[PDB]
């Protein structure tokens, strides 16, 4: 009753936040002592695992003042900035406390440097009201045009390239492939319009770097993979587009526990070793689950890979039944959105999770055999998880019909 | 070089950041092993002392997953929200990662609820470009009117109150007295315009509550005194003005180390005991330093009190020489701004700092004896530390002259 905000979090079927009292690695414990396997992982920001020991020891030393103070530049900051530039590229780098703050700051800075008013956007960029819009494909009151990853609309807006400050996208790799990224980059290069790659979710997710070499971002942002859940985001890119960042400073800039979390995690994510382990383990879970449902006649498929995947259900009634059965087995999925295992999702947790999925599959068998995964199923599922239109062959008239069906 | 941002931090006379390796209580150690006394304390957010052990134990346990996980609601959140409402009041509360994010979100929410576009503002509210303006006393492109704590200008804008959504001020108590606040509240009550009290700096600074009962804020924000430097800011107040906060959610919302720091610190700040201890110790330092300078003919005075004070120097050459001498003695002041001791500024540290000040005063003696603090000295110093005009008697035409002198 006291909270004015509505934070995104796991909720029961009555909409009440699920409470978890502790976590370790891949397991959460609820107030009754029941253990759940976490695939949500603070919306994909816990990539090493809850309570990771190396990060925990670094945070504890930082909390005791051993690794610098919030008052001043610390011996480890240069190494953080240098590694961010080595891994992600760019002339210059910047730090923020949320993805939302980073996205607003760089978008305003790029727009100011470009002295142009229109920003073409796809994907979620945070909670700030500058991104709110009543309708797609037209400018909101902040000059932002949502284009739902539709390249026909993008091409039309880029046909008047001089009024476009930038194109900002949150890259998705479950439903957008090589053809989409090749054409996206072709259009933006042709228009000579800088690209802001919002990689808050996919930067460092798949490898020690940004998510695809088919993008040539003028500015990038990463965050969820950077600090095992501690509140750090980073940006980098062309110096002149980020000139306005000279005005950015905030009180907790040098706070040592955030710095310990980001440096310790980035050093490990820069080895590529966590992403390779998660990919293998998550891929085994996906393969098992896809086969389990298909053999049981359960109309649920999967998209994505071990690092980041989603469930595709025939309809919302199947999805509701799936989520209720998953919760009953102690599987904690980010409902309707993307599942992101951490490095604590090891071979033994995979076996546990596969066993829980066997019980989920048994619980759904015979209930929805008549339902089919349709083109509509895939569009609706993708929309819920990557905030726009899947790259599936479609006509322009179908684009309109899908958007009218799925908007709001 | 790599950093696109310009974070506020202690810098040498060439503008290079000073590095500190570790800190404990009130003492910092530099790369050469020299011990410095911190009066900056992460811009006033370290109020218990660097590496406070009780906070460090709470942070370390949270870092091991023992006190909730970033994935989900945990009991510590319920306790923090209740503590905030108990100490600061209000219908509802919200949490943010910086003061800047809190001020932008609250201001946007209040403007939306009030369905009016003009916001009257004094004081610093964070780094967001919404606060930037070319000129005081006129609306910027976001509808914000800077009025530099001038009540004649405020009265002028409030004489046509229906266009005014809110008045947001960062209360200063070094240069604005009880009569300023009585008239401010009289004017805003008369206009029936809600007040947003940006208490990011002074909330809980002087006692276990907001900074003055002479203000009647519809919405408050606190942060620097909340979490001993960990990145937490809080807001609260009238539910209808904060309705838009339902749209606020961010990935690290449930991050456990931040909540551990905030609950542990707030528990102590709620007793009023740290603020009383700091007041006493800082007052002893102020008294010693005022006399040391005055008795040596050094034209530097102090304003404020033990919780929050500043140096008032005759001119910029005196200020530069003072800062260089202080650094040479290992005194770390927030240059040109406010000094905010922590609860680790105990009798022993007071004695050490007073001896260091004796050497600063010795280094300055005989260099500036012929100079005096003028009204210009006081306006210039106050402008640098509290971001507007001191409450000194002046005409409307004199307001114009001071502002023309001091506006960048
Ligand atoms: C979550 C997310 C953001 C916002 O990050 P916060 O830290 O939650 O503000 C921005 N962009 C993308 C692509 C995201 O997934
Ligand atoms: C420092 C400060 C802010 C901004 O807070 P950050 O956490 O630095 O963004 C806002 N208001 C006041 C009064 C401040 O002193
Ligand atoms: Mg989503
Ligand atoms: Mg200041």
């Amino acid at each position: 009753k006291l909270l004015a905000q509505e934070p995104t979090c796991p909720r029961d079927a009555d909409g009440r936040p699920r409470v978890f009292v502790e976590g370790s690695g891949a397991y959460l414990t609820d107030p009754d002592g029941r253990r759940w396997i976490d695939f949500d992982n603070a919306r994909g920001s816990v990539v090493l695992g809850h309570g990771d020991e190396e990060v925990a020891e670094a945070i504890a030393r930082a909390a005791r003042g051993r690794s610098g103070v919030g008052t001043a530049w610390s011996p480890v900051l240069d190494s953080l900035l240098g590694q961010l530039q080595e891994v992600c590229g760019g002339d210059v780098v910047g730090l923020y406390r949320t993805g939302t703050a980073a996205l607003r700051s760089v978008t305003c800075a790029v727009r100011d440097a470009r002295d142009r008013s229109i920003v073409l956007s796809s994907g979620y960029h945070g909670y700030d009201p500058m991104w709110h819009c009543d309708e797609p494909f037209t400018p909101n009151q902040h000059g932002i045009v949502e284009f739902l990853f539709d390249l026909d609309v993008l091409a039309e807006w880029l046909s008047r390239p001089e009024q476009v400050a930038a194109v900002v996208i949150s890259p998705d790799h479950m439903h957008l492939g090589e053809r989409w990224y090749t054409e996206f980059t072709r259009l933006t290069k042709e228009a000579d319009v800088p690209v802001i790659a919002d990689e808050v979710k996919v930067g460092l997710r798949y490898r020690a770097g940004l998510s695809t070499p088919l993008l040539d971002p003028a500015v990038w942002i990463v965050a969820k993979c950077l600090a095992n859940g501690s509140p750090v985001a980073a940006v980098g890119g062309d110096a002149h587009l980020l000139a306005a960042l000279e005005d950015v400073s905030f009180t907790s800039y040098f706070e040592p526990t955030a710095m310990a979390a980001a440096t310790t995690t980035l050093r490990r994510m820069a080895t590529g070793e966590p992403q390779q382990a998660i990919r293998a383990a998550g891929d085994r879970f996906i393969a098992h689950t896809r086969a389990a449902f298909a053999n049981a006649g359960v109309p649920i498929d999967l998209a994505g890979n071990g690092n980041l995947f989603q469930f595709v259900c025939a309809d919302d009634e199947v999805a509701d039944a799936f989520h209720a059965a998953a919760a009953a087995e102690g599987l904690l999925f980010f409902e309707g959105d993307n599942q992101t295992p951490s490095a604590a999702f090891t071979d033994e947790v995979v076996e546990d999770a596969c066993g829980r999925i066997d019980r989920v599959s048994a619980a759904l068998t015979g209930r929805f055999t008549d339902r089919e995964l349709t083109e509509e199923s895939w569009y609706a599922s993708a929309w819920g998880a990557m905030d726009g239109l899947a790259d599936r062959p479609r006509t322009r008239e179908e684009t309109t019909a899908i958007v009218e069906r799925l908007w709001e």
